[PDB]
């Protein structure tokens, strides 16, 4: 159905080529990529976090072999270059991360993409989504350049629409206990951040998350409440959102998890998970909802302080969600 | 000077005797422990998250000679029979984890020893102390089976002291993003918590803390208004403090990171530090202070939510403060 | 069909019964184990290296229930009062690792059971069985208390078989860069073993196998033939045996590999596997191979030297192997 | 007193300079590298493998200050532009990984360097030297491009020399089991060898090596007789050598440990160490002697098939290697 371009196929490129793999409404047709097509087969096939592609993937001469669908691979430093409109593909899926500003990514519709959706926070952006918080939001007739948010906004955004709405929430900070990211170093080498310099796998790294001001794109009423930052610890996969909230009401810890299983079981299904479980993060990998409440994790003081706990696979999570907006916005008309 | 002998020479029990080396009122005269002394005097020496002690350490017959001083090695598994007072010994640094009940851990003073520091979270015992928070309440005539706490509470609790005598907390939350310890699981093994029965090294595994709620005991007027959990990560040593308070008085960063900076050159000297540079969880191993405040992490919203970051050597700072209190209590006579 | 009791219910069990799981011809009636029956439905249910298993498990009383069929837990110290031959239990894996001499081993016949598999080394077994390598001496008249041998004498015994029969062994050596194991410690503790003291996922340790000289008990011509030690990393599951050897013939990498290659497709396979791709540990989680060639790897020195490196993922291969010797004995009477 | 100069910053330049700090005989004066003084500061003072630098460093303009001494901070991309020779540099420690062919390294003889020290293996050198094995080999007027070799050639060859002077090496097969490197990927990500393209905090990755044939640079006599290969391991450093050989002699493991003891203690003191202590990985961060045998892992076959087990701290012997290197050049004349 929708045919689907991918800009990128560096991990977020590759798990959603992962996640399209199970949609049938959606179809990858192209990917642009300077690396050889033989190393992009090798990492496809071959995760170290993910495991093995559940699929026989192989290289023909310069394009990918998918079971048996041919997968044409561009390799343009020019998206002004990709001439999306020639192999039909409608919607592309903008994972460089060079290409975040709307005059960048809208290089993609000169090209003959219909609609451009940035895997990851941008900067003047037709609109941010937050699949689940505010899809109804999306105009097709005015939004062509859409942004998916983060792994963390994405996170955070479910549950604190949940809190908000239920209880009213006063002002709020979370703390992202997060896995390494191919952002950091192996071992202490320059960067820009002087904490995220320092061998990834060998301590815990104070860092910094714009998750918490993002959620006001999604939920604007939150405009000036949330605030938090990050730890980045020796885990390569799935990371946990912890919110203190001061609440409007007064509530117990029955009353929130109650309210926050009834929006999972119902209007959040599929996209919030509430678990009365004593998981760990290795349980949560491979996990496709963008949050997961840890249940038993859920506490309240003085009846209006209340503190909740979430967890999510950071890629496989987000990259069910840019397949599932991929899909939303083909339904809205294209 | 003051006469020391400790139950249990597992890390607290080593970690406490490396921290005696330096201090020299202090005077460590026996250990028990059942391991046989060739084990114990390979595990003083070389430590993997510590180094190699620097000190002759041998074996002379069941006693380990340190720099030449005999050490008597007991193996009782009866606190009744150590028989202290034969031996001289006033303070015994009670580190088994098995005697922290009164019931248990005043069979000592039954033994001869003038007073009992219980090296953890103590039931029943005459006073819990916090250097730095409390030590003044010490009673020689009546306290003799003390409580040194935990870590977790030796690092929040001198923190937690300024935030409430300058501003007040109305409520706060903690999570302490901890390095894993002896009590968990290397594999999937049985244990009593569920979450800490998994692989310790291969995840991020939520579990509960009473550090928060023990901070009443060191200053009574925080009862019932703290609570928190910890999350065990990946990691040997080094951990932190994550606090989210409301305050009574409207603030700022810099006038929370001044009043802190402020004790931690006056007052808390010592056992409360001030960094502002952007470091690592590694960067603290070996570090002696209870807290040190992150203070590049400082946040405030709507000026009465505040998040404050102190890092700890769980290992390394405890220590210290257990042969700190030992000094202390010996000063006010035995 | 062939009705098996566990003895013991820790990861080797679990794990033998998951790859049961896998053959219908096979039914596991019972398991014997003093943890409550909601820590071990927990422990089925999630692992950290092997992920949740797919079945269905509860809890009835103080049996397990899984897919359907009730499992009878026991909580007996003593084998001799198993009562095997009441619940027509045939086959019990012994993995307890503690009754690996055969007259404790003999217990389990005596309570009724036909035959005995010691999931590891034992003492004065009837047999001692690598699959592939010498089933065939197996006698159902005479081998009643069956030995498994080791996870790391399965890697190496399919292919030193083939490198003997086609080259000839004069003299070699192993090293098995191995996972850390449920024996070593996460941080400094006593242990006999005082390499296997320290904290195992922070170092590279040295340690003893006696992998190399048991494949004698398979292959009686390597008797005083092969040595070998073990090197522990910081890695949950998967190993990789190492091993140099000393050859009669004059030989080249390609001789050897197809050799190796013929083999793992003909008379070996689905015991002995070939690779020429250039994979990592990770993508061994899950194999159930007993030993996979890294063709990549082989390499010759004056045409008598060569260097054969094989992968083992050291839990589910081995549990494969036990679950396969079980089908085979049952296949030849009892 | 001989003033040196480092090209390129990085792990390397830092390890000699931390080095250098403690050779009397040798003065940086000066470091080339086009990352800020900024960041460069904050990685000199504190290293998530070594700790913090026993020093005072600061930020003069754009230069760094150590211990009172400004360290002049050059910024070309081109040696040629350097400009050794008014500062007074007569030699360079080239240790970018860039300038490793004899013609570009050469480009610093140019800007007015007495000598350049490649700490790489390095093409069409004037000479290659391994401390302790090879160094008398060195001439003033015919060497003025010098390798120092790679860590791990560092690590073999002086045992090897030992072994083969008193044994005679008929042939031999090494394994480095080795730390992880800032040429691996955390996740993964492409590279030009499919195996380092592997998130490397999670698996052993196999891997090739040229230390092994190196060698023969150094002991002329052992050339074409060492192979070998290396296996990545999740550990930040510290790496052993794992070398099997085929002896001209009969031997027993007590000849062979007195052998290199004999060594250890006489001609390479200082080079070569030997340990009888049952020690891991962790006990070795810091150690800077090139090779250390631990003795406990020899082992012998047949009177001639031998296994020696050396440990290196890979960045901090060879670091001193290179400073040691550096002060023997100049001892013989500038």
């Amino acid at each position: 159905a929708v045919k689907v371009g991918i800009n990128g196929f560096g991990r977020i490129g590759r798990n959603v080529f992962r996640a399209a793999l199970k949609n049938p409404d959606i179809e990858v047709v192209a990917v642009n990529d300077l690396t050889d097509a033989n190393t992009l087969a090798h990492l496809l096939k071959y995760d170290s976090v993910h495991g093995r592609l559940d699929a026989e993937v192989s290289v023909n001469g310069n394009n990918l072999v998918v079971n048996g669908k041919e997968i044409i691979v561009k390799a343009e430093r020019d998206p002004e270059n990709l001439a999306w409109g020639e192999i039909g593909v409608d919607i592309v899926v903008e994972s460089t991360g060079r290409f975040t500003k709307r005059e960048d990514a809208a290089k993609h519709l000169e090209a003959g993409a219909k609609k451009v959706i940035i895997s990851a926070p941008a900067k003047n952006e037709d609109i941010t989504i937050v699949m689940g918080v505010n899809q109804d939001k999306y105009d097709p007739k005015a939004h062509h350049v859409i942004s998916n948010a983060s792994c963390t906004t994405n996170c955070l955004a479910p549950f604190a629409k949940v809190l908000h709405e239920q209880f009213g929430i006063v002002r709020g900070m979370m703390t992202t206990v997060h896995s390494y990211t191919n952002d950091q170093r192996i071992l202490d080498l320059p960067h820009k951040d002087l904490r995220r310099a320092r061998a990834a796998a060998e301590s815990i790294i104070p860092t910094t998350t714009g998750a918490a001001k993002a959620v006001a794109l999604v939920l604007p009423e939150l405009k000036g409440k949330l605030n938090g930052m990050a730890m980045r610890v020796p885990t390569p996969n799935v990371s946990v959102v912890d919110l203190v909230a001061e609440l409007e009401k007064e509530v117990t810890v029955e009353e929130v998890n109650a309210a926050l299983k009834a929006a999972a079981e119902g209007e959040l299904k599929g996209i919030l998970a509430y678990s009365e479980e004593p998981l760990v993060s290795r349980d949560y990998n491979g996990s496709t909802v963008s949050s997961t409440i840890d249940a038993l994790s859920t506490m309240v003081i003085d009846g209006k302080m209340v503190k909740v706990v979430s967890w999510y696979d950071n890629e496989t999570g987000y990259s069910h969600r840019v397949v599932d907006l991929a899909a939303y916005i083909a339904s809205k008309g294209l």
